[PDB]
């Protein structure tokens, strides 16, 4: 039997990405090429279940596989079996661990477009692609969730990353709905699994968590990401922020987390943020308060929250997210790791 969608967001705790991996968006290949010029082909060194037991061990719950999965596609939108037997290895290291695992698509952005004008070519295609992902996992049991998409967005426009619009807004809703339909049509466990489904760009916005659609399904989890605040968290502008900590960036952060309860408490759904952390600004004890804080404040709300983490940490660059040293399995940031840790265990 499956739980519901609302008892297995009880059970995820804080979690952890593999990023810029399985989603490492490499375009110069081809679909026939290993998995593994994939895989590597941002940076990162292969996966082994080594660095997937020092992330269960060190007390996450959850780990996040972002999976970019076009470029594996033949023209007859049929997936390289491969990469499938790939994916499902790194499935399975953390399956075997114990974990909870959410499997989604990730930079599809080239193709999936959501606008009406592109819809009638992008749907066969995202449902074709689930499908296929659906029957690999199929007999998987609970502790696997699937994720329809990651940020879909209009990419390339103005409207890229300032909530859509109303058309896109809809397309987004239309697209998780059909990738929703293919998971469920492919039977057994699919009729069950937890299904999470973004937002437009997974914005917990109002203007995009307003409009965000469930479909008539019991045991769909809504997805927003959320690398707050953004200013210490992510910027690199002349507006950074480097410091973290004051009584309203507190309360700022329980009104943003309230927020997402309730939006999508009063839609009928949990929600799961699947994405948040803070990058790089030789800031380490901000850094770590926040992370304590944000845990803490999600899970006394119910939301599990899954950090962000692409194995790069160079100092004051953009997008330094990461925590655990791949090739070596010590923590470029102990305290960090250990403040998250710490913020699942005040609640739990």
């Amino acid at each position: 039997s499956m739980r519901s969608a609302s008892e297995i967001v009880q059970e995820m705790g804080v979690g952890w990405n593999l990023g810029n991996t399985l989603d490492a968006k490499i375009t110069n290949l081809s679909y026939n090429t290993s998995p593994i010029s994939f895989e590597t082909g941002w940076g990162n060194p292969v996966t082994t279940k080594a660095m997937i037991d020092k992330i269960k061990n060190a007390g996450f719950k959850t780990i996040r596989i972002p999976t970019t999965w076009g470029e594996h596609l033949d023209g007859n939108n049929k997936l390289n079996e491969e990469w499938v037997k790939r994916v499902k290895e790194v499935v399975d290291y953390c399956i075997a661990d114990d974990l909870y695992v959410i499997l989604n698509t990730h930079h599809e952005g080239n193709w999936v477009i959501p606008t009406y004008a592109k819809e009638s070519s992008v749907t066969p295609k995202l449902k074709t692609l689930w499908t296929q992902i659906s029957e690999a996992f199929k007999d998987y049991d609970d502790h696997l969730i699937f994720e329809t998409l990651n940020q879909p967005r209009l990419e390339g426009t103005p409207y890229e990353w300032t909530g859509g619009t109303s058309e896109s807004r809809d397309v987004v809703n239309k697209y998780n709905a059909a990738a929703l339909e293919s998971i469920r049509k492919t039977g057994g466990n699919n009729l069950s699994r937890a299904v999470m489904m973004p937002t437009y760009a997974a914005s917990g916005s109002s203007t995009t968590m307003n409009d965000f659609k469930v479909p008539d399904d019991k045991n769909v989890i809504a997805s927003v990401h959320a690398y707050s605040p953004y200013f210490f968290a992510m910027d690199t502008s002349s507006n950074s922020v480097n410091t973290w900590g004051s009584s309203y960036d507190k309360y700022s952060l329980d009104v943003e987390l309230d927020s997402y309860l309730n939006t999508f408490k009063s839609k009928g759904v949990p929600v799961v943020i699947g994405q948040f952390g803070s990058i790089n600004k030789n800031n380490t004890s901000s850094r770590a308060e926040l992370a304590e804080y944000y845990v803490t404040a999600a899970q006394k709300r119910g939301i599990p929250c899954v950090w962000w983490d692409n194995n790069y940490a160079e100092t004051n660059k953009g997008e330094t997210f990461g925590l655990l040293n791949r090739s070596t399995l010590n923590w470029y940031f102990s305290d960090i790791k250990d403040a998250l840790i710490r913020g699942y265990k005040n609640v739990h």
